[PDB]
């Protein structure tokens, strides 16, 4: 579990979005596993605007932060689940690191700010849904 709070927006994994998230929907993309809802309170997270391939992510299954090298956002195959059929997930970045079900929503940050959130993993890998291209989150 976990979300990014920037301005009047809340960014969450689309498969974990609540009734309130869907009732206050701004944008969602099943292919990216992202959903953005509106909030009344102001969010103070800062979004990174860069091409960093190194950063630190929060791993709830270890209650720890880990430094990682991660790939550029790309289309990657993702197996079926109670949330999606087998498909390519776009804007996804992989890293070698620990992650297990329950870790989705963990933030990945670089020195510039928030890069993305945990969305996939297993087998000694962790996948992050990138948010750096969503320039509208700032305005
Ligand atoms: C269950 C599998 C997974 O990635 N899912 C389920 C949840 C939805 C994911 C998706 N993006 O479509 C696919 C998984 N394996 O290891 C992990 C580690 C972190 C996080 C999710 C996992
Ligand atoms: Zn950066």
């Amino acid at each position: 579990s976990g979300a990014i709070y920037v301005g009047n927006y809340r960014v969450v994994n689309r498969h974990l979005a609540t009734h309130n998230d869907w009732a206050n929907l701004v944008w969602e993309d099943s292919s990216r596993d992202l959903l953005v809802s509106s909030t009344t309170a102001q969010g103070c997270d800062t979004i990174a605007r860069c091409d960093c391939q190194t950063g630190v992510y929060y791993c709830s299954s270890r209650r720890k932060h880990y430094p990682v090298s991660f790939s550029k956002p790309s289309l990657i195959f993702v197996e079926a689940s109670e949330y999606y059929p087998a498909r390519y997930q776009s804007h996804l970045m992989l890293a070698v690191g620990h992650s297990e079900p329950g870790d989705c929503g963990g933030i990945l940050r670089c020195q510039h700010g928030v890069v993305g959130i945990v969305s996939t993993g297993g087998n000694g890998l962790v996948g992050f849904a990138d948010v750096r291209d969503l320039l509208w989150l700032d305005e």
